[PDB]
């Protein structure tokens, strides 16, 4: 009848792709972990096959 | 993000600069075994061509 369908839900979808910049976020704080250990780990990784 | 790569990719390479020093000292401890060998062996190599 009305038919406020399609009206409000961008609406709903542009409250959520203005969503990605936390998960982006914490993205960058996942890297630096994972750099911290992968970096450190490939520090000893060709000590190992120096041999 | 926060860029913490450098600074502790040197403090790393700083703990393992600092291991030579075991290499070395493993080192002397092979050559004087090799010498020992080797000067011994060159004892009798000159008197088989002695003739």
């Amino acid at each position: 009848d009305g038919f406020d369908a399609a009206a409000i839900g961008t609406q709903v979808a542009n409250v959520i792709m203005g969503f990605v910049a936390m998960v982006s976020a914490v993205g960058m704080a996942a890297i630096t972990v994972i750099l911290a250990i992968q970096g450190f780990k490939m520090a000893w990784s060709m000590i190992k096959s120096v041999k």
